């Protein structure tokens, strides 16, 4: 990472509101996007900040912190889609700013329903898997009022790994523009 | 193994009628003693087989072969304890020729729920989760009509764990007398 | 495994000819049961062969090895279910003369669509996944034809994993009798 | 080991009811012996066996197997400890018949209270640890019918580890004669 | 982390008053935010100070060394749940004030019974046994003065795992208000 | 790595609009070329930035993110292949304006079909080998736009490998000078 | 692996005149198929010997070696293929005299070119990479000979991979009949 | 090891009354040396037993065991030494009946100080200290009978490795001849 | 290895005096085969022996323990070649009578220097390094009056690797005939 | 690595035109040499430029574009071996301007042929030595232009391994001046 | 290493020309050490340097490097040994200015023979073995002409380990004066 004149080069584009994210979403970039959000809402508290994304998913409940939060401060997110959101990348891509969700010309978009793992006896697999189940049907509703859809196609769209491109995921619902 | 004349000191007693389990129930133990029990069904099937268990456990799809062929064959399988009887040889120990179910004076049963696991793609772990749910309700409905108590006593009594000894075993059902 | 006289226990079973099958079908175990069905046909080609099934699954050629090599042989073939057949075992335990079938009072039997693998160029995938696409509906148009059913019923059924039991397996058609 | 004219070393003295015992004691040692003992006693039941012993412990509920078969036969077993008999073969050797429990003239005996653990929840560990509680205030009752002495002289001390020789096992109670 | 001109964005926000907890507790996590409450304590003893919480938790000593001095200093803790709060999280919850104990809108929780293990001798087990029961019992009457309910209704939900959401815990007395 | 007087060499070269690539790309390369190519945009939004590859290769899904930002910003970038471009730094090779791109006397070019790899189920092998093959007949579309060559050259030409450039590389058309 | 009265079940096969091939080919694989094929015809040379096939490939140098064998012998050998020939079994396939040759209705053929590797300086490997172009302009001579088809075409179809079937090796020309 | 017209090389020298001892002795050469001095003491009791010692030491109670059966038994035991006697096999070679003990011309032998080790809290090293202690001052005792010392020079000579001969170790006492 | 009858099938071939080789040759390779030739030749000291040679590689000296006990021992020894013949094989394929080495039409023959390696001071470099010049000077003195060429053509193409033919071998002077 | 001052003392020395090789050449370290070779040239392009050698190294690809930078800058660049240079850091050392290529008296220069590897099909391996012998062809004809010798003394010096000892590389060409 | 005022304590000793030694010299020692000479030389050519030397010596090539920098350079190196000097330590303490070579009273200095190691053909051990067989007498001439023997007694004292002292390294001539 260079040095810009001291800042390094994140820190130099954080100046210009711009928060880039480019990695797997575990709980320590969960903590630094949140702490990022946080500062710049708390200085100029009407002015609009970027977010660039190109993650190849990551945990349920460290992206269900970054949404909220986008959700609860005052200013305005835009979200830009670079190289590839998938899983987790589509779901804070399709979560700011309806009219403000861009994307370039050759990405890709991905969706599909959640993981998990449950092991012991017979009521410690009942308790672990009831909730997997209240976990989907909380997702699939917050994506049938941002994308647009009836909740009867996003449940038989999001059954296996659903690849798309730039151009029909904008028919779908998930971006507003495509960016030349 | 000792030698006796030739044969060994497991295949001498096997003249004698004589089975003995003696390890952990894995998916070839439960194809020798489902042998044994054919071939000693078939020379003379009017006679009576023993069985000694000292055993800690094992599957549950590989000791539903056992209680099934000792079952379905025509002698009749008296079955002893010594040592330790715990959580499948429970299940064969109480199964087994009511009438002639021995222990000795200071054995040890064990009972308590099936363990299980299941991993990713939450449509898939629903499938796996419904099926110990429903194997276990029809192993604690053999155990209501094997020992004579009330359903709603065995699906209580079955949790976390249940040690027992030779004289509360022969108080709750699962044993006829204690030898001396 | 005892010596009866000498012998070993499955091997004093093979002189009444039944065959015992207990452990998944790599083609080590194909090699032996595919050399005793030739054995046992080529001494006295008018009697009937027994083969007790309790495998968890296993190879897709090696087991294909085993299923029509028993419709080659004059004598007929009848098949017994012990504990669990899954997937290859669900293969071979519909594959007997129609008419005997049989399965123990509280066995388990589960059908579903092949596994595989692939990996290299963009080519060496597309001649890959060409053949586990072919080997599927090669396989889907014998289980139609041995158990009854249309081809649209199994192509939708099988799909995730199908458990079932000794009553639930007589309606379905992979069972002639349940054995008491 | 080496051959007798066939036979082996440890099968021809068997001939002549000896039970040679040399190693930790798991649950697949006291099915062997297990299997001896019951082996001797239906071949003219009024011949008396002997039993040596050099065997640094082993499993609690693996060592009363052998303890109760030895009392459940008809004839008199008679105990001789060779080398080192700790922490279960001195329970061993002090359950031979009385008259005839012996020792050579420079050997030791161990005793002590029993090991285990516990894992879990912190009702798990309640369920474990009121077992492993339970299971010394029943081996102290066998000691002191056994040996002779109060109950409150042996639950003292062993305690921590208690080291003896041919001398001091004669007057505590363990043994009946030394041989020379 | 950037560098936001000169210190990182996690000692920019200390200087407004804010923590943050992201991470599990172990005596290292427990060491810093001590030392950052004390510094925060000891600068302008009347003024509030926040506290957010996103941990899957867990050190029973460890985490109660910041509930004492989070009581022990002279301001007014705030606590804010983002993510997820499992079980040395939630009991950092219901530890700030009163009336300033938030929660956002999605924002999972969770509760349940110690653990631990123990291993030793038949001495050794008791001692370790009878102080998990003592920590027990000590941990729910705590939850139950903190939050409102009686003892008898919290050791008796708090017996295996039990997930709530930002609705629910509400109900029950965790949260005060959630917040949009 | 040297301290040129604060700075370091690579620090000291962009502020003379100079961006150095060195390795392969992995999504952490390609989110730190993105950033330089953004804040050389916004600093002053005319003059021309300069690009040297000696890179072996890498992913395709961070190799499109950097091949759309240099399309996407106003400056025009112009590259220089220094050692090796080899299948992900051939097709950047040929993405600077159309009159600069150069190579030095001894370098060479490389060019030839995606890689991947799919595991699972029948289905899950379908959905993963029809990608693949989209994003095949995508990337030698944009080749024979950007080279000049018909498509049914390319579709043959990159069918294995392709070891070619100075002299070979000007005459397909891939740059356009050789610097001396 | 059975006993049949003493014998083996390989082995009592063998003196009927039958070999059995069931894993890859390694060097110590065709030492026995040599043993066996020189024992059977230095005892009556003139009668016909069976070889079944199932395996999925070997090496080049020790599958010829049972290639020269079944042919310098005075006795005729039929091959049957029973699961699977691929790439050196499909050689060994069409080796047997011409009007036999049989497969069962369920078999696979593979045919593809050989593998190999090279590693050194610049002229050890311009030695290896020259034998193993003399190995398969030498395998293609052969199997234009033995199939009957021209030799630009045997060199086109074994270029990756070709997996025919029992139905599609007919018209190719590997076998000459489909058994019962 | 060969075989001996049906026998073995080590039977047919037990069968003319010689036991052999040639590695390190852990508790299963121990019960095999007890097992053949048993054996061959119980068929003739007037003929005396030669022993050949090339072992390098070992355990110190699977030592005594032979010991103690030596000094037990009716008949007169002769020990040679061939190779080297260190640590206890020179214990076992001063233990023949005075009279017939033996050493070839080069037979090196060694005599040293017990070894152990010890690992717990403060008051179980002292245990194992006190243990170890006792056991050096009956050995010293031993060897100061059978040689002819004092007990004070024994003390003395035995603190480091000591390292006889065979012409050496003859005016110590120790082995009363030297053979041919 | 089948059984034939007792007896096994490499052991049924020594009846007929035909010896096996078919691995690299370690020195327990070397110890079995001078055995069997030191047995044949004394059964009857005129009829001949055969022996099939398939072996890659070896060890240089314990190749020539065959080679010595090839023209020590009184009949004739007939070399044929299947295969391989290597490194060492090729040295002992021209080592039988001169009127009696064959070879298959298949087959292959290397030819090369010897290897080796030396560690140490810079005295056991040199005298590590004296002695295998003096190896390969007199290797290649025995071949050249084995096949009949100049020493200067033998030390000059056995430089790198020298693969030939089963027809290429018979100008060289390596074979003399080529069965068919 | 000291600090003189703030620097280290390698920049210390590049204030100067002096920069350090001190280790094998990977991809790394030709990237940091081209970057200051560019910065000291765009600088003040009319001086000199030292370089001194120690490095046993090669990457082929990655050495020649440190070769083809050292010509395409416009200064000048002389070299020094101060240690050792082995292949590709002899072809360094003799690439510096024509009359400046020093060396110290005890240097040992060192020149051979190149290295590499190839796995894979039989057409994969024709791809990939027909790379390395164009790629030995071109270095010849760089040696023998920058030293002085024709082409086939240099195709037969370079053929094993010849160190050169700084007094005889001056008679070759590699170097023109010893320094003292 | 604390912290002098910034500085550090290695680099705080280089304002008053010393040099500290204490590593084995590998690579990268050299390389800092030449660099250290390089810039104390160039900046004031008339003021002498010392050198602390505590090593067990290092590589061959890389320890020239510094005894040829030490003789190329104007200024004056007088070298102290501190607490040992062995093989390569020993050849650069006497490397000195004449007059000025030191040594502390309870020093030591070793000196023997080179070591290495060869791994290939015949060919290729040849060639490494005559290589450092002439890396030895070149090593000797230097200390000959160093020290001031003959050359014949420097070819025996260094053929093993030879340790010498203080007081016995100035006779030998290795020193000029013991410091105290």
């Amino acid at each position: 990472i260079p040095t810009v004149i001291a800042y390094d080069i994140y820190s130099r584009l954080l100046k210009d509101r711009i928060i880039m994210l480019g990695s797997a979403i575990d709980d320590n970039v969960a903590n630094s996007i949140v702490s990022q959000l946080l500062f710049l809402a708390a200085e100029d508290p009407e002015k609009e900040i970027s977010l660039y994304i190109n993650s190849p998913g990551g945990s349920i409940t460290a992206g269900m912190a970054i949404y909220d939060t986008m959700q609860f401060i005052k200013p305005k997110v835009s979200t830009i889609c670079i190289g590839m959101a998938a899983s987790m990348g589509a779901f804070l891509l399709a979560a700011g700013e309806k009219g403000k969700r861009y994307a370039l010309p050759n990405s890709e978009v991905m969706i599909h329903q959640p993981l998990g793992g449950a092991q012991g006896q017979a009521t410690e697999i009942e308790i672990a898997a009831k909730r997997i189940l209240l976990l989907r049907d909380k997702l699939n509703k917050v994506l049938a009022e941002r994308t647009g859809q009836p909740l009867e196609v996003i449940e038989r769209d999001t059954d296996r790994d659903n690849f798309k491109s730039a151009e029909e995921a904008l028919e779908y619902g998930l971006i507003d523009k495509i960016l030349t």
